[PDB]
């Protein structure tokens, strides 16, 4: 009558899906990290209506623990899908459906207890319909974590049933920094709160405040920021070919004042405007004023060998970080690039090629995880761009429908957390997708961590075998865990 089981980070647990083998876990992680998995619940027969969940500390050796303050729980809240993202080549969205994303969390992040009042509620719940519940759970390792195995439990209990997992988790003998490797700039438009911000970082995500108004130090101290924009925005973007002369060296300069000053500073200058060939000479007026005051220039247009030059006369392109979608990448351009010195980027929206991982929540969990961390270390890009977090409807919980636009419609675009008041708490709660993107980071680390230990080609090829390019990517979970895991022991093995 109560059906347990487990499902790993990127598995999609459909409502209908059928009770796995397994109701344990066995998870590997370095200190720093985040695993995840999920416990999925299903009633065959009747009704247990009042089901809670539990987990306790992880024991390790001796008196040896991890405390299970390091565990985060969610209830996952589905969505219904009433209308395909774009069906296009051959990566394909998995249909119209109710699809798990939003995560309605156990414990408000503000209080460090349970909210109360709101629409939705992690604990208890009801278990109907044969339907499935499903739990994700995530593990931070500490900093401090002793390398080696531990043992806890999650309980499931009703008013008719209990059932109890094991949470297996082995510690490596290595840890990821806090300040990530992978640079980002994740857009946030409408939700100016502290607690937006605080939970993209802490998801390892960089994030800049668009569309302010005219009316730091301590988040990269707690999440390691790794960069930060200046928001010199010239205004031009695909519609307006149009660029204003540039901030001088020294206005540069003075609002790069207010960032300490170990902080990487870019500026965001323009937006899509690779076609206007208008603006290449503004272009350069503008990289050789931020190159003189010590900022790089990021632009969302493909290398083009007429900007390889800021026209200094120091050879130095006049964009430094070259911010690309999959399907303009052009192996030659993006090598004489990397090779004198620039950053590549890589960014996602929309459905606009066969074969691209797709950010929309009607295609393959996996799409997020793996653009981040496999492919962008195949390819050499060394950060990632969206260009919106909150682009909510009028109903953001039950509406995921988010853009509309000739005769195509997009599940999830420019969204990845949920507003706070519909779970009775006040910020915003993340989705699976936004979980997904964390552990991307975390696997372009591993790769980065095996490039400064003298391991490049053996991490690149291992890289290759799940994502060496953004057509031949894998599609499955179970392989993308294995290159996760050879990587992580060689790491383990090399630092013992
Ligand atoms: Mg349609």
């Amino acid at each position: 009558s109560l059906s347990v089981w487990t499902a790993s980070s990127q598995e999609r647990v459909r409502q209908d899906d059928p009770a796995g083998e397994s109701l344990n876990i066995e998870l590997f992680a370095a200190r720093g990290e985040y695993e995840s998995f999920q416990v999925a619940l299903k009633a065959p027969e009747g009704e247990h209506r009042n089901v809670h969940f539990v987990v306790s500390d992880l024991k390790g050796t001796g008196d040896s623990f991890i405390s299970k303050s390091n565990l985060t729980l969610y209830r996952e809240h589905y969505v219904y899908i009433s209308e395909s993202s774009p069906q296009r080549g051959t990566v394909l969205p998995e249909g119209p459906g109710w699809y798990p994303d939003a995560l309605i969390p156990f414990i408000d992040p503000a209080t460090n207890e349970p909210p109360s009042g709101g629409e939705l509620i992690a604990v208890p719940f009801a278990l109907e319909n044969n339907s499935n519940q499903v739990i994700w759970v995530d593990i931070q390792v500490p900093r401090d974590a002793e390398a080696g195995h531990y043992s806890g439990s999650y309980i499931v209990s009703s008013e008719h049933g209990e059932v109890t997992g094991q949470i297996s988790l082995t510690v490596w003998n290595f840890e990821l920094p806090l300040k990530p490797s992978l640079k980002s700039t994740f857009l946030i438009w409408s939700s100016r709160k502290k607690s937006t911000v605080e939970e993209l970082l802490k998801h390892k995500l960089m994030c800049q405040q668009w569309n302010l108004s005219e009316e730091e130090g301590e988040w990269i101290e707690k999440y390691g920021v790794n960069c930060s924009g200046l928001g010199f925005w010239s205004k031009a973007d695909t519609f307006n070919g149009v660029m204003p002369p540039p901030p001088t060296v020294e206005e540069i300069q003075a609002a790069a004042s207010a960032h300490p000053s170990n902080l990487f500073l870019y500026n965001y200058t323009a937006d899509e405007i690779g076609h206007y060939t208008s603006l290449y000479e503004p272009i350069k007026a503008w990289a050789r004023n931020l190159h003189e005051a010590g900022v790089a220039n990021l632009i969302t247009m493909a290398p083009v060998p007429e900007l390889y030059d800021d026209g200094s006369g120091s050879g130095r392109s006049a964009v430094d970080i070259w911010v690309i979608l999959p399907l303009q990448y052009d192996k030659d351009r993006i090598q004489e690039v990397l090779a004198k010195g620039d950053e590549v980027w890589s960014y996602n929206c929309c459905v606009q090629d066969d074969y691209s991982p797709k950010w929309q929540i009607d295609f393959n969990p996996i799409e997020y995880r793996i653009q981040p961390g496999f492919i962008n270390q195949s390819l050499g890009m060394t950060g990632i761009l969206y260009w919106r977090v909150d682009f909510w409807t009028e109903d953001p919980w039950h509406d995921v429908l988010t853009l509309r636009a000739d005769g195509m419609e997009f599940n999830g675009e420019g969204m990845l957390v949920y507003p706070g008041e519909q779970v009775g708490i006040d910020g915003v709660v993340p989705s699976i997708r936004l979980k997904a993107i964390r552990k991307g980071i975390e696997d372009y680390e591993y790769i980065e961590i095996l490039k400064n230990l003298g391991h490049e080609q053996w991490a690149l090829e291992i890289s290759q075998s799940v994502g060496p390019d953004w057509h031949n990517w894998t599609k499955d979970h179970h392989k993308l865990e294995w290159a996760r895991k050879q990587l992580g022991e060689r790491i383990n093995d090399l630092m013992t």
